């Protein structure tokens, strides 16, 4: 059933802890950088099947880009939004995929501690549409892809 | 003592499944993506203390820029380098702030499976003279900032 915690509602509670997940992927738009969270047990599986279980949980934390100067580049500056998706073969049984998606806040909506799953024409139609593998973007996330490949986290010799 | 491995010559083994470690800030250089990664038990420490713990092992991993064009960006594209850097107050006694540097692989010096700590003017001297936090750039890593000023790994509501 994986990591998600859902209120009586059925709104997905703020994921706990989530910058200390696997990290899968970083991306900057050119004025944003955003660093994609796979939880860890659903990262452990996809090292041993390349598959997304059951109870999959994914973060996309939003950043505004600070400007380094000497001793020249750019780094993750304030943080301003945050996403999730999370899948579920029986509470979205429904959904494409089984894929529920969620925004927590981005440039202003404020926080809520609590999200409703956003409609599909918001969110799920451009993942399903576009996305390499099971609504999830591994295309561009290199830590997936030597893991599933060789079932590494990291470099070997 | 930490996570670190050396062999019997002393010289630091390649980390195993450092992606899985706790990612602290990603940089950009306009070209370039940096990742850098603190071992979760020193990250635990750290959220504890605000201190790098004696042992601490951080790990920078380098990347090419993948272009995304729809449905525009850029992503982490190939692994082209890894360096690392290990505290330890009794192995590095004699070293600033008791750090050894390390490369495993750059545009091409080819990947070792041990590496040899580098010499002060190539690595530390730059990190001592600049680094916020024990010769640690955690003026950049905001992962950490939030972890040392209110204990949390992601936003709280
Ligand atoms: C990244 C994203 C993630 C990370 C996990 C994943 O599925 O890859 C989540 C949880 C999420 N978004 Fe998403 N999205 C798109 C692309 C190309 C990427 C990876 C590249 C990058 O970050 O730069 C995503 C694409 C799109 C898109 C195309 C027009 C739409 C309309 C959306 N995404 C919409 C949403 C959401 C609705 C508010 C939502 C909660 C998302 N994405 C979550
Ligand atoms: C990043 C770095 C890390 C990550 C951990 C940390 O100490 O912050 C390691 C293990 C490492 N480098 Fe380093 N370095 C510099 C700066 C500004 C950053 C953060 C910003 C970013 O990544 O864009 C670093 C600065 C410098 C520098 C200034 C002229 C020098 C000469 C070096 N660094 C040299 C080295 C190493 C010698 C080959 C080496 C193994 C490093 N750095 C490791």
């Amino acid at each position: 059933a994986g990591v998600a915690e859902f209120n009586d509602k059925g709104e997905l509670l703020l994921p706990k802890n989530y910058r200390e997940w696997v990290m899968v992927g970083t991306q900057v738009t050119p004025t944003e950088i955003r660093t994609v969270y796979v939880d860890p047990e659903s990262y452990a599986h996809w090292k041993k099947t390349g598959e997304f279980r059951d109870g999959t949980v994914t973060v996309k934390e939003l950043v505004s880009v600070g400007d380094r100067k000497g001793p020249n580049g750019y780094f993750m500056g304030d943080y301003i939004g945050l996403e999730a998706s999370v899948k579920d073969s029986q509470r979205f049984a429904n959904e494409p995929g089984n894929w529920a998606f969620y925004i927590f806040y981005v440039p202003d909506t404020p926080l809520v501690a609590a999200a409703k799953n956003l409609p599909t024409a918001e969110c799920a139609a451009c993942h399903k549409e576009n996305a390499k593998t099971d609504m999830v973007f591994t295309q561009f996330y290199p830590v997936l892809r030597a893991a599933k490949a060789t079932g590494e986290s990291g470099v070997v010799a």
